[PDB]
């Protein structure tokens, strides 16, 4: 009920939201927790791998980064960029790092707030939130409002606190 009330309230206005990460990060699982007892509409786009998910006033644009996406490079009007990171995939974490900086470099995202969800934190020996932040060098980003939040999309633990950081903006 507490995550709900803040969501319902967060949606007093329409928000444009990007949610990115590597395949299997937990992006879809997260938009599902967001979708409980809500009205959902999903739609592919033209000329891109982007899926548009509308959950009651919030327009999420989502896609995977990495692979053939790396070999490509909208942002405009997006209030929030959500990067979902799989806390256990140390191997490909650097791929997310390179993409994250290529996005923030575009002037269209000048005003977008940055939310990192360190997901799959229920898994043992996963990377800490402190290691994710310093690996992604989040303190070096001075032209953007940012927050990192540990979460577990399966149960939705942490997702209300990332939403509070967003609503607070
Ligand atoms: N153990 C664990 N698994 C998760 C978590 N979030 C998502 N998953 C699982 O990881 C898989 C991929 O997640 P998915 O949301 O499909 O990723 P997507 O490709 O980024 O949209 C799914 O099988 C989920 O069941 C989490 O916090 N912990």
């Amino acid at each position: 009920i507490l995550f709900t009330r803040i969501w319902r309230l967060f949606n007093h206005q329409e928000h444009k939201v990007i949610i990115v990460g590597l395949d299997n990060a937990g992006k879809t699982t997260i938009l599902y927790q967001f979708s409980m007892n809500e009205v959902v509409h999903t739609s592919p786009t033209i000329g891109s791998n982007v899926e548009e998910i509308v959950i009651n006033n919030t327009r999420f644009l989502m896609w995977d980064i990495g692979g053939q996406e790396s070999l490509r490079s909208y942002y405009t009007n997006t209030e929030f960029v959500i990067v979902v990171v799989d806390s256990t995939d140390r191997e490909r974490i650097s791929v997310t790092r390179e993409e994250l900086y290529k996005m923030l470099a575009h002037e269209d995202l000048r005003k977008a707030g940055l939310l990192i969800f360190a997901n799959k934190q229920d898994v043992k020996e996963c990377m800490t939130v402190a290691e994710i932040s310093q690996f992604l060098k989040l303190t070096s980003i001075k032209d953007h409002q940012w927050h990192i939040q540990a979460c577990c999309a399966l149960t939705g633990e942490g997702l209300c606190q990332g939403l509070e950081w967003m609503m607070s903006r």
